[PDB]
């Protein structure tokens, strides 16, 4: 029931232009959920016994260039307000809320008109909607299974009002392969594309139950963002200095680890906003015929 | 002076065939000296304000087939105890024991003979040896500069014997390229090597600083590890289900973020126990003349 307040020194496992955030992030909702539903996410089995995972659907990370991932450094010091949102029995709406620790109103609870209608630049803003799942058949990672460990309470958490609606964002993203609609105003689609092959990196995608790493997604999202920067004769260290102040992600799939993966990414720039630009990147297992993954980025650069 | 225990529940973020368990010891290792040196590891700067890094030398990692850390899966209940040991004003040592939480005597302290000269199967044992650097030119990370933060208390810390000594260790390491002697018995030397060239991956490679990540060099040795398993006909199953007994790694340079490294490998079988080999990785940058890191892993397999 009490939403969970950390502070939060930034470490050198939490930070830095790869996955390490977001993989503290995922971290973090497992250790929410399990105190505010009653059960040990990271150790839960359903009635025969079978391992089930709360898996990764739909993560958004929202910022500003007052406060965004890139921002963080070591030492930093954070504060974190964490709570679970029910969606019933097989799936759970998780909050992080991050600001400077010495900020002006860091103590405040979640608010979900600040986070889905009023954001603030100078706070970090996550949402992680995560569904229960089991494997169809032992070492395959394809046709994963809904499911709901014995004893999850979702009883005891706060409600979400029809508008403020994770499901739909998502179920757009399937449809369009995008988070940000094409005819949305002020902005123009370069002609400029890339199509990456990835096999799974078996050193690098993979967690410690043999599925693709949720953080890892987000890995792979960048190496498709990379390869469109250089199509577009742009430099590495431009690529550092990126401001990511919005990303969304939608994992429709999981992959076996001898897949070899799609990476195809698009950009628009602002018409309006100079150094603008919406990334989309698209995650594809051409030999199952499945997107996997859909991410939308909001950036702002400096050429 | 307390050492530090800790009770540790097994998350995605610290396990897997990746990096993420040395990443997550390299983060305990800058809270232990933060508590025990009366220092903000994560926030350190010299005396003109100057940020100093506690930066990674050398480091162990040995376990055993009871635990090793392919052993380690999501919910795992472990025990982990951690100390600094004083090795001047400008390195210090720290180890980590992890133990089982309901393993028998998982209370007891750290003990350097433990370690040094008789390590449990059934228990992990870390060593890192961190020294202090500074930049000697800004975005720069080839040839740092050593220092020590103002007001470092190594005074307070336990003292090694001279038995005991990781300078002697990683000094072998640097002028033989492996922690194994070639004139160890019980070993025969494959013809078969790899070279693989490896750009600086910026999406994987680089932390919160812009130096190379410590954790990111056991990743670039896996990738040369499963380039020469691969050469020798062997599966990508085979390579998940490996174990690693013992991992030494020393990191004798950083690099800039433009460079392309070369990672080579060779490997030594056992001629008495099947399935046992040792590898050696040597990380080069061609383009300054530098060895920047040497590794050796002790293996046990099954084809
Ligand atoms: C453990 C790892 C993890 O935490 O997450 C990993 C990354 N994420 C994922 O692997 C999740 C990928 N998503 C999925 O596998 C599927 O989307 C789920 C299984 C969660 C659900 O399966 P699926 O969509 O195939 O049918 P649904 O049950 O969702 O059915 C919805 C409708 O479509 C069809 C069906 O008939 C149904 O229609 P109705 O609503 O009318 O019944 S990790 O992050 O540490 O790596
Ligand atoms: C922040 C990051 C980190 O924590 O670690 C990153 C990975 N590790 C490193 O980058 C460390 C790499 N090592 C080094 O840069 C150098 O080995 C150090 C700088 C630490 C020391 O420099 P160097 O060896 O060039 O001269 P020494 O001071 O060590 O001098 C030893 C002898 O050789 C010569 C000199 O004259 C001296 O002789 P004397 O003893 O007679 O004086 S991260 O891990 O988050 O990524």
């Amino acid at each position: 029931r009490p939403e969970i307040k950390q502070a939060v020194t930034v470490r050198p496992g939490m930070c830095g232009p790869g996955s390490l955030f977001v993989g503290q992030l995922g971290d973090w909702t497992w250790e929410t959920v399990s105190a505010q539903c009653d059960t040990d996410v990271f150790a839960a089995r359903d009635a025969s016994g079978n391992p089930t995972y709360l898996a990764f659907y739909y993560f958004r990370v929202r910022g500003g260039r007052e406060l965004h991932p890139g921002s963080l450094t070591f030492g930093d010091r954070l504060t974190v307000t964490s709570g679970c949102y029910d969606q019933g029995t097989e799936s759970v709406l998780t909050l992080h809320r991050i600001d400077r620790a010495g900020s002006d109103d860091a103590q405040r609870p979640l608010d979900l008109h600040e986070f889905y209608e009023r954001p603030r630049d100078g706070s970090l803003y996550v949402e992680n909607f995560n569904r229960w799942v089991t494997r169809s058949a032992p070492g395959s990672n394809e046709d994963l299974v809904k499911s709901s460990p014995p004893g999850f309470r979702n009883d005891g958490l706060p409600q979400l009002p029809a508008a403020y609606s994770p499901r739909a964002v998502y179920r757009e993203a399937r449809t369009a392969h995008t988070f940000r609609a094409l005819d949305e105003p002020g902005f123009r689609l370069l002609p400029d594309t890339v199509e990456v092959e990835h096999p799974v990196d078996i050193v690098r995608d993979v967690n410690g139950v043999g599925l693709l790493y949720f953080a890892s997604y987000f890995s792979m999202v960048d190496k498709a963002a990379l390869a469109l920067w250089r199509r577009l004769g742009r430099s590495d260290r431009a690529f550092l200095r990126r401001v990511v102040v919005d990303q969304q992600m939608c994992y429709l799939g999981n992959a076996d680890l001898d897949s070899v993966l799609t990476l195809g990414a698009r950009v628009r720039v602002s018409t309006e906003t100079p150094g603008e630009e919406l990334v989309d990147v698209v995650i594809s297992d051409r030999d199952s015929g499945r997107v996997i993954a859909v991410s939308t980025l909001h950036t702002q650069h400096d050429a």
